[PDB]
């Protein structure tokens, strides 16, 4: 795999950020992960959703370098959004929302699934620390 530059346009979520990528403006989904989302009807806004929307955000917009790593798999999802490991500063913002215990490790679909084992042992930390959503 290989990271390649991006840059932020805007944050839209936990799990959701928009990226300038090769010129193109494009919806970016965070792979492997499930945030409690501040978005979709219904329930609307769900626990912890506006605290994992505020941490993407931050670590988002306070990035010198942002770039976006694809996995070996479909690289879109069906909504037309990238599938992709998002990194600000060198630091997975995927890793960073699991380890925080802002978000679980999703149900995975081979072969995306390259990182599945590391979030997998940042998500047990998490819940043995009881962080957040553990808490």
């Amino acid at each position: 795999l290989h990271k390649e530059p991006a840059t932020l346009i805007k944050a839209i979520d936990g799990d959701t950020v928009k990226l300038m990528y090769k010129g193109q403006p494009m919806t970016f989904r965070l792979l492997l992960v499930d945030t409690p989302e501040t978005k979709h009807p219904k329930k609307g806004v769900e626990k912890y959703g506006p605290e994992a929307s505020a941490f993407t955000k931050k670590m988002v917009e306070n990035a010198k370098k942002i770039e976006v790593e694809f996995d070996k798999g479909q690289r879109t999802d069906k909504y037309g959004r990238g599938l992709a490991y998002i990194y600000a500063d060198g630091k997975m913002v995927n890793e960073a929302l699991v380890r925080q215990g802002l978000a679980k490790v999703a149900y995975v679909y081979k072969p995306n699934n390259s990182h599945e084992q590391h979030l997998r042992k940042s998500e047990a930390q998490a819940k043995k620390e009881k962080l957040n959503i553990w808490s």
